[PDB]
């Protein structure tokens, strides 16, 4: 079936900032082996003023141009969201087996302006966990099922 929980790491602490830095990491915490394209992990915040945006992997374990990046605007505002980041995984980011993880995986993401973004309002950040942890507020699915996390109410 498939257990996952995602770790996170906030690499940005200002909360005014051209660019939003949730580093991420899955870890495969149940039985079975879970194909990492399968997994789909979303950063939700606030846009601050709506832009084209990008988001880059400088780096990942399982090689940055393994992950998949999609910005969602949302249909209707939620508490602390109006945009999610999902970040996916091709063919070629493999498998992850039981008690294992992905290693890091960098993120960043601007506006093509480079406007600020405020990260105070935004539903996923974490300002002081600075160090890989349990960020619930980051959400994971397998196959678009939520298994992971708390998604805005
Ligand atoms: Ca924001």
């Amino acid at each position: 079936s498939g257990q996952i929980k995602v770790l996170y790491a906030n690499k940005e602490t200002n909360s005014t900032t051209n660019t939003i830095r949730p580093w991420l990491k899955v870890v495969n915490t149940g039985s079975s082996s879970i194909d990492l394209s399968r997994v789909t992990i979303r950063y939700w915040y606030t846009v601050d003023g709506d832009r084209a945006q990008s988001a880059i992997s400088d780096w990942a374990q399982i090689g940055a141009s393994n992950v998949t990046f999609k910005f969602v605007k949302l249909s209707s505002s939620v508490s602390g969201a109006d945009y999610y980041l999902e970040i996916g995984f091709k063919s070629g980011a493999g498998q992850l087996q039981p008690g294992k993880d992905t290693g890091e995986i960098q993120i960043r993401f601007n506006k093509s302006d480079w406007s600020n973004y405020n990260q105070g309002n935004d539903w996923s950040w974490l300002q002081s966990m600075t160090s890989y942890g349990e960020n619930v507020k980051v959400t994971a699915y397998i196959d678009g099922v939520l298994v992971w996390g708390q998604e805005p109410s």
